[PDB]
């Protein structure tokens, strides 16, 4: 067998379709091996360092691999190695990537409609940003549509509970599109239609944002996204026309969620807890959720609980519709100070509201919200329906 | 080729990285074979009977297998064979498991963040509990977090329509956590943060419970869970802080769903039909859904229909919010006797209620609910809005 791709490049096939065995990609590693088939005439093909290897006399060895690629095929070593380049080659390869293990990277870009990534769990199959890297661990570029990101973790320096972060990092960024193509869904140039699903992905341990979807991107679907341990903002969205189902964000130093300039969004099933988490040392108050400058939002079946300051702050927003909403036991950083929903120059229709303050119910004495609603201005038009005061006994008269 | 792993254990390599072909795991079967590679220095590697095989001389043979394991790698035979140990070895292996076929098991435990399981369908790829086994077919242990269970069946004795059950069986049990770790998500000891996803899993044919999530577990997500043919209770949950989407439970001898001591839960999209199923012979009335001793629940877009007794019984519960609810044509075991929603010492806000009783509409004469609402106590605080009486013609004056 050939002992490495370096030797494969020095091995000329003598017959078309010739089978060769590659022991491993890189000498002494036993990783990334496989069977390859030769094309004597290799014009048209480009060496990519893992599934198309070209020889000195211009043949192409083709890896026999019907479906997805994995970083080991392109030279990844796992462990403490920097696997950025092999991961980047996978997503650029022309096929979906499967993550089979944990791989350190610095920054990765998804560019094509083939740049899907699949794992097998929210922890063990993962990309992990190297400690000295800054910026976005994964960026979805405006040329990338119709992909799936499914069942893997995106972890940063602070991923483990109670640990410190690398400044200036983001887990997944969706960049603002710079143009509009006219050949969707076959486009290869900038286009606003992301039309992609992020499903069962776990983001943890970044500084600025877990997930940050910038303005101008349509139909970024999330489903069962799980974000935790973010030094600042768990999830930011600044765009229009999307649906998220079953989002969960937990333990953020500032907001769990920022909606800023959003429109025509749906959130269906969500849990935002432990925002403004005091050990993360953020200076100042931030709510569990900011809804700012937004409009035509439908937010159903969410909960905001155990946040250090206000629950939900709705500001300068029109036509916010919420149906089934649980906010309780926020204001945890100073007792009897903060409120579960704060309205400022906004209009909202809230139905199915509940909010049993479990600290008042148990009589624990733990810090909790002074009450459910605060109006910071008198020009809001708001309706609220539901169980505004729960009706438990009141062991501590509150 | 080596004829069996037993032979492989008696085959010393004489060159590091040496390739060997294994025809099959166990003699005669033609299953579980593949290519392996030698480590002459075996130490620090443990025989696991499918992917790491140690020789009498201390070398390790390592299966060439980048991604998921399957039970056939570890000696499973399929068909009528008890594959419990092969399947247990997979979920213990350090990688996710793929089920490629139906395997009989007695009882499996999921213990690690690597213990994911994937199939390719809600039926053909499955675990099937042996008629000789009792207890939990799958137990998720309190050390197991961040896994995915996706697209496979979990079947017991009664899975086929109209068949009998083995006493004392449960499909999937999530045990009560015995401790709290301080290094999530990298924990290896008990923790309440399950943070896992059960997606497109079909549970059928168990005695006591299809799915039973015990108290103290956070964020067990379910997505497109299908439970049917359960002798007693389709799904029981007794915990807090979770979301389920598109749950369907069909044909249970007692309740389709028990929420007992739940809080801060969301169910979005659900159908619970044919509870208190008379052929399963249970003694007594059980509702489609029991909500007992619960609080701060948001339950949107569900349907309870065709159940033998009451539709939904809400008892000793605070702050139950329901937005979009369909209950009709329950009480099928005795005409004109049972009610679609029964309130007992509970508070609730129900919006977007509908309940066209299709049997009264068609004039079939089939047994159905006496009416939509019954109050067993007068200390309830309840708001109900929607279409309380549908307004069809009334062929039989009802
Ligand atoms: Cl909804």
């Amino acid at each position: 067998e050939c002992h490495s791709v370096a030797d494969l490049r020095n091995t000329e096939p003598t017959m078309d379709g010739q089978r060769i065995i590659l022991k491993q990609h890189t000498a002494g590693t036993l990783l990334g091996g496989g069977v390859f088939r030769a094309l004597i005439d290799g014009t048209g093909k480009t060496d990519n360092n893992g599934t198309v290897i070209k020889t000195v006399g211009g043949a192409a060895w083709l890896r026999v691999n019907a479906d997805r690629v994995n970083p080991f095929m392109f030279g990844a070593l796992g462990g403490s190695n920097d696997d950025t380049i092999p991961v980047q080659s996978c997503v650029d390869s022309g096929k979906a990537t499967q993550l089979t293990d944990a791989h350190y990277v610095s920054n990765i870009q998804l560019k094509y409609n083939t740049s899907s990534i699949y794992g097998s769990g929210l922890h063990y199959s993962r990309l992990h940003q190297l400690p000295s890297a800054t910026g976005n661990c994964i960026t979805i570029k405006d040329t990338c549509s119709l992909i799936v990101l499914d069942a893997f973790g995106v972890y940063g320096t602070g991923a483990q509970q109670g640990t410190s972060f690398t400044a200036g990092t983001t887990g997944i960024y969706v960049e603002t599109p710079s143009g509009l193509s006219a050949d969707y869904p076959f486009h290869t140039t900038a286009d606003p239609r992301r039309d992609l699903c992020i499903s069962k992905v776990h983001i943890a341990g970044f500084d600025e944002y877990g997930l940050n979807i910038d303005s101008g991107n349509f139909s970024v679907t999330t489903d069962s996204l799980l974000v935790n341990h973010i030094n600042q903002v768990g999830v930011r969205c600044a765009t229009t026309d999307w649906t998220w189902t079953n989002i969960q964000v937990n333990t953020c130093g500032k907001q769990c969620l920022v909606l800023d300039g959003c429109g025509n969004g749906r959130i269906i099933g969500g849990k935002f807890i432990w925002a403004n988490w005091q050990p993360y040392g953020t200076v100042g108050q931030f709510p569990g959720i900011t809804i700012n400058n937004s409009q035509n939002m439908v937010i159903n079946g969410i909960e905001v609980q155990d946040c250090g300051g206000n629950g939900i702050e709705i500001s300068e927003s029109y036509s916010i519709s919420m149906n089934g909403l649980n906010t309780n036991r926020n204001g945890i950083n100073a007792n009897n100070t903060f409120y579960n929903i704060v309205f400022n120059k906004s209009d909202a229709v809230i139905n199915g509201f509940v909010g049993l303050n479990y600290a008042a119910n148990s009589g624990s004495g733990a810090n909790s919200s002074a009450g459910n609603f605060q109006f910071l201005s008198n020009d809001c038009s708001v309706t609220i329906n539901g169980v505004v005061e729960t009706g438990y006994m009141g062991i501590n008269f509150i």
